[PDB]
């Protein structure tokens, strides 16, 4: 038809979406869909990337056929991903030899340890802007090819490929045309050097990965190839635009200058600074990262990671089988006016940002017979505010900027009850904006700028608006009370080790 | 109906009991009445001795009612009770000048920090086989006497009485005509030394504690008076046990001799072995109680203290709304074939055998994003047996026995997964009777031996019959495994202590 839309796929943790944008950038359609969270171990999470592929294909083809728009008034495609999870797949078969290892994943520890016993963490650190924890891409691959029969061989015999998530969605829905990253997708694999842009040959002899399995490092925004006919309803759309789903969310908040903060609250918790032009290092636990490669240049960030924040709250569902759904957790936790001691600790997978702690696991205190089922949700609900102000601090002490209001997205952001603590625990305005789906249209303008769609980014700052700030209403007594027991919290979950 | 019967009272911690046992030791009636839990602050706890006092007549009442026995075939009413919980009551008005607070409570804290800081607790020990924290009733008098107004003032005057449960229960059931307690309650009281047998003039001035609102400390098998016709149906029937209520399980035991042993899985769990006529100092954090007072002779016991056992459970049901009845917990602790690395330590009201660590709260570890509710019951039911397992580690040190067999009885001893958990984490034998009301039995034949309704205690070893024989089936790889954890989770829960 005459209108034209740009389709975004952002492949989270724990489902995948398709968002369709109109020229206005209002949201023409979306759709969602699961897939299966494996643990087959304490602290190791695993996904069936086949499965996480048919979940794309089935978002697109919901979204396509359940709103008024066709795919021939598909302009082009934006492609956003969790970041760190690795598919290792035979290139002829398209297979995976493995399911993919998610980056909340403890499995690769054992390597870590290794690689940090015999001295090489500041390589990686200098390198890479990471470190030698399990979060990341590089031990994943090696776990791959050291523990699954064959591996080795084929990759030996040049029959393996590797891929972040956004890699192993174009090359799918490529038809096996494309086999790309982007700088912000591979800054977390701990292979790519930040500073010279390029797969660093030390390290991956450091982690015994091959360079042929992998895909060539390419800017956010670009077009990189086009659906094969038979995966997009026999039209070969521009696939244009790819960044990490984090990276996509500052795209997507307009934060596009040194200084310019967001944090998304998704199944983990990040806080995100753009630095510009310059790789800044941290003291305090943060990583240095690329945020996004557009128009000749590459900004880098500082970013704050948190494995477990929203998907705290789904535990609270799926797991102890208290709650229907996550927005029903604010009528539980609002009906008390305090946790009363209590303090929930969701180190699931351990601890990132400022701790670094990959053999903690969660843990509860302060809990007393008259501890009831509001007071346990309430006190998960603040672990999310928490967690934030951990990170905020790390992130005020090494970027010499003090956060005079931070912008927020992802599903907890809803939830008036943590939005209002958040502003409260960490005495900070909290902006949530009327368009939460950041992370989606971060990715389509990275594809529609590519194809022309829209012409400039800053249509992004003028379009967003502010649907409500939260303002800090709690004393610092309070405040600092509160977080005092938080931390103590946190130092008595950090005792409990017995691996 | 010419037949003749015992009454047994048994006043538990959250319910009160009322038992018959006919000549043949068999129950021919039973109720129960729940009465209201206080938890006004964290790590409080209060009854109201009121409630306390009509949910009594109403088990009396309805277990007569209901099992068409009369009055006048009562030969005689045996009390036994939760013991340390008190009450201060005006002996005018019979009303109770202040809530009860529960053996549980942790009201009493900064009482016992001072006097620790003032160097008395070894003699407090040496003189009473305590210790200085809030579970005991002394610092229970001295709160109430210190912060209820006008309190100090009428006790100064005389106008006030001081009982543990038993005393406040036998004072109202005579109508005021006695005003005792037996040496296994008043040994729980802080202001009783255990050696002289006496009230201690010492411990009396440490606590603030006028003489003049004690009762007559008595034998635990003795006519102490009879009841008041009005609170009787018209009868007025002798009034002849009384015994603390974890010694009142040991007699019911037919633990009478040197080396005898139980565990009580109630509220709290609690282990005691008779000492025979001797007072044994304890290393490992027992304590040296006495057990009872019959045939002009003095038992003595160690005791392993538990605050929270079976009460776990219940806060499932009540707390976190997770399991509609504490047997309903077996079928999700059996789903699983393990609780995948979860810990729970109930430490409510602190941890007492053998930590004594009274600002310790409850906290759970091990926690992943697979825990699922089956894990999380199944550890807090597992968490029984890991104390017992403490408390056994401590009593086979600080005496030389190690148990063969344990003989078991409360509440939770009818879960089966239960006592074959125990048994495993244990190594040891678990035996289960056929009744299991052995506290109510236990208070029944002191009071039918004082009116000679049975002419020997040696019945109750005759009578009592096994049920279910417990065997350790686990590898002791595993044992030790487990019980590491458990440590573990203990050592990380005494980290979190908060201003
Ligand atoms: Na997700
Ligand atoms: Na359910
Ligand atoms: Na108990
Ligand atoms: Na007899």
């Amino acid at each position: 038809a005459m209108e034209k839309y740009i389709l975004s796929i952002d492949q989270g943790t724990t489902s995948s979406r398709a968002i369709l944008f109109n020229q206005k950038g209002e949201i023409a359609g979306v759709a969602q869909r699961e897939f299966k969270q494996y643990f087959p171990q304490s602290g190791w999470v695993e996904h069936d990337a086949n499965e996480i592929w048919t979940s794309v294909l089935a978002v697109m083809t919901e979204v396509i056929n359940e709103n008024d728009v066709r795919a021939d008034q598909i302009a082009g495609i934006g492609i956003t991903n969790q970041r760190e999870t690795t598919v290792v797949w035979d290139k002829h078969t398209g297979r995976p030899i493995y399911h993919a290892i998610v980056w909340q994943s403890r499995q690769t520890q054992s390597i870590c340890s290794e690689l940090k016993q015999q001295g090489y963490e500041q390589t990686f650190r200098d390198k890479t802007g990471l470190l030698l924890d399990p979060y990341f891409a590089g031990t994943k691959v090696k776990w791959i090819l050291d523990n699954v029969e064959g591996a080795r061989e084929k990759a030996e015999n040049g029959d393996l490929l590797f891929g972040t998530i956004d890699t192993w969605l174009v090359w799918k829905l490529s038809g096996k045309a494309a086999h790309i990253t982007d700088y912000s997708n591979a800054s977390r694999t701990l292979m790519f050097n930040i500073h010279d842009l390029e797969w660093d040959d030390e390290l991956l002899e450091l982690l015994t990965v091959p360079k042929n399995m992998l895909p060539e490092v390419k800017a956010s925004s670009e077009v990189y190839g086009k659906t094969i006919d038979y995966h997009f309803y026999g039209q070969e759309v521009p696939i244009a635009g790819v960044a990490g789903d984090q990276q996509a969310a500052l795209f997507g908040q307009a934060c596009f200058e040194r200084g310019d903060v967001k944090n998304t609250y998704g199944t983990g918790g990040f806080m995100l600074m753009n630095t510009g032009d310059k790789a800044v290092k941290s003291e305090s636990g943060l990583l240095t990262t690329i945020a996004y490669g557009i128009d000749g240049k590459v900004n880098y960030a500082l970013e704050g990671s948190i494995f477990v924040s929203g998907s705290a709250i789904q535990w609270l569902r799926d797991g102890l089988r208290m709650i229907n759904s996550a927005p029903q957790s604010e009528s539980y936790a609002t009906r008390v006016d305090s946790t009363e001691g209590v303090y929930v600790v969701p180190a699931f997978v351990g601890l990132g940002t400022p701790y670094w702690d990959s053999e903690a696991r969660g843990a509860i205190f302060g809990l007393t017979r008259g501890t009831e089922k509001e007071h346990f949700i309430r006190a998960t609900l603040e672990s999310l505010c928490y967690q934030t102000r951990d990170v905020m601090e790390a992130m005020s002490k090494d970027s010499g900027i003090d956060v005079q209001s931070l912008r927020v997205d992802g599903g907890a952001v809803k939830n008036n009850f943590i939005m209002q603590f958040q502003a409260d625990i960490v005495n900070t305005s909290v902006e949530r904006p009327e368009i939460q789906e950041t992370t989606a249209l971060g990715a389509a303008f990275l594809a529609g700028l590519a194809v022309g769609f829209w012409e400039s980014k800053d249509d992004i700052a003028k379009n967003w608006k502010l649907e409500e700030k939260f303002d800090p209403k709690m004393d610092e007594g309070e405040r600092e009370k509160l977080y005092r027991g938080w931390k103590k919290a946190v130092e008595a979950t950090q005792v409990f080790k017995t691996e």
